[PDB]
């Protein structure tokens, strides 16, 4: 449905937070739009920003967040 | 596709911390299981484990997860 949180507000609060994290997420975005599933996405980027705001590395920002896709 | 966390574990935690954010959870879903999104509902206990451990509120960890599900 449409509405709701923006990905583009939460990828522009990760930017603020850390580039390196937005990169990654970013990249997941692209590949779960097209894969069809922008909701998806959207819980990917808001995820990563939660842990970001926690201190998580990037790097166990994108392992915790593949676990989530398996 | 089969693996990656247990939507199990996950309630687990929650009911550890809090079985009022646990049953809300369960309830949530119950019903993305029954419209055949299971990982949204992961992707729900998930992020609900992640503001439990910080201390957010049961109603403000509901009106977040329903604007990720909009
Ligand atoms: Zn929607
Ligand atoms: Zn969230
Ligand atoms: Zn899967
Ligand atoms: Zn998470």
């Amino acid at each position: 449905g449409p509405g709701g949180t923006s990905v583009e507000e939460l990828l522009e609060e990760l930017r603020k937070l850390d580039p390196r994290v937005e990169e990654l997420v970013r990249e997941l975005v692209r590949k779960l739009r097209e894969e069809g599933d922008p909701d998806k996405a959207r819980f990917v980027a808001d995820d990563a920003l939660h842990l970001l705001r926690q201190g998580v590395s990037p790097e166990e920002i994108e392992r915790h967040l593949r676990e989530l896709l398996k």
